[PDB]
């Protein structure tokens, strides 16, 4: 009788099979826990490991026990052979997963860096129409070259962070935007800059590596992409190619953002003909926007229309 | 009844050598990514995966599904022959594409530099007579 011993194994093969299972999920579990997306053949194992389904064929063997009264009588004979087959092609099914599933050493990989990373999205107030403008600029601009000054603290930084935030809602042709924060230092800190870059282009990162070899290399590497690169609070007139940025032309649909201070530095990065002045915000937005920096229990004191108060 | 299980064995091969393939694709971008061209071997198992269009004979199956409404009937027993022997020929294609397909370890390769490395091109003006002077004594 070797339905009752196969059985058995079968019921060994779902104990040693969850056990598995556990095992695979807890480390893909890790791996994503590192950003990290599951690997497509352990995805695939997973699968059909959800898709066996032996409580299925445990219900019809506990029904078939039901009925396993005789032996002897042919009334349920006919179904064994229903359960010989099934129990065994479960068995065998489960031997070869069970013996994939031992075999995997990689569980996930890193993906392809995404075409927009967020940035902090900070509660705005009346700039949707600068917004607009930047985006009248951004789109319709003929210069690939598009500068942007106003006063020190004015919302420039917050323009480009709403603004790289926003063009994930939108649809393009650009496959990388890239965020570069050069107000770090006036000495042109360009390895700072070369990191951001090359993790935004999951570039191996280098160290040994000398400072004009890589330019040159990012130059060549940005060469085939249309990007949309964000500088952000320019000081000093610096060489784009210097640090690894090609400056774009007229052929390419690559476009450059940067912002600064000052006019005559926006001026010497050739942008003199895509430049907005960042104007202050109005009385209703500045009025809306201060209630956001205040207490309730102040706010109360203030907010209510109807009576004047002083 | 082999035709199912064959069938089964083949979805099985299929939904697997879609993922091989997500797999190695990722690879072969990061290495492009890096300057680097294909490997050529990783490019013609790449077309070959491409080219091996099992849709096809989902389809048939299906249309086949539609008359399997009878096994008895055996007017339509006739194309059995043609689905016995297409399935088993995308299975072990199949296979054969997988056991590759897991085994390549290179993914690209430096190409040969350029004959002429692309330089900044900033907007001239009025180059062009001192320019052909320069192509006249070159
Ligand atoms: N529309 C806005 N609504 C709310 N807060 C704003 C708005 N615009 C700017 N801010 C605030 O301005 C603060 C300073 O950042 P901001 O973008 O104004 O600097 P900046 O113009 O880039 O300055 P700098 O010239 O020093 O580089 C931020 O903390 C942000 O909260």
């Amino acid at each position: 009788l070797h339905l009752k011993s196969n059985w058995s194994d079968l019921d060994k093969a779902k104990k040693l099979l969850l056990a598995v299972e556990t095992t695979v999920r807890a480390r893909v579990t890790a791996e994503v826990d590192k950003l990290n997306i599951c690997d497509p053949q352990v995805q695939v194992w997973l699968r059909r490991v959800e898709e066996l389904q032996l409580d299925a064929i445990d219900e019809d063997y506990s029904q078939l026990r039901k009925y396993s009264c005789l032996g002897q009588c042919t009334i349920h004979a006919h179904r064994r052979a229903s359960i010989g087959r099934r129990v065994l092609e479960a068995l065998d099914e489960a031997n070869k997963l069970i013996e994939e599933g031992r075999r995997f050493k990689k569980f996930g990989f890193k993906p392809l860096p995404k075409i927009v990373d967020p940035l902090p999205q900070i509660k705005t107030f009346g700039l949707e129409t600068m917004l607009s403008q930047l985006y009248d600029l951004f789109e319709k601009g003929d210069s690939n070259i598009i500068g942007v000054w106003g006063q020190g603290g004015v919302g420039k930084t917050t323009l480009l962070h709403v603004f790289n935030n926003d063009l994930e809602k939108k649809a393009h042709d650009y496959q990388v935007v890239i965020f570069i924060e050069v107000s770090n230092s006036e000495a042109l800190n360009t390895v700072e800059i070369q990191q951001t870059i090359s993790e935004r282009l999951n570039l191996p990162w280098n160290d040994a590596e000398p400072i004009a070899k890589r330019a040159r290399f990012l130059i060549k590497a940005l060469g085939r992409k249309r990007f949309v690169i964000l500088l952000d609070d320019v000081r000093k007139k610096f060489c784009l190619e210097d640090v690894g940025i090609p400056t774009p032309d007229i052929n390419s649909q690559s476009k450059l953002i940067l912002t600064s201070r000052y006019r005559e530095v926006c001026f010497q990065m050739n942008a003199q003909r895509s430049l907005i002045e960042m104007q202050i915000l109005g009385n209703d937005a500045s009025w809306e926007l201060f209630l956001s920096k205040l207490s309730t229990e102040t706010s109360a004191a203030v907010e209510p229309l109807g009576s004047q108060s002083a």
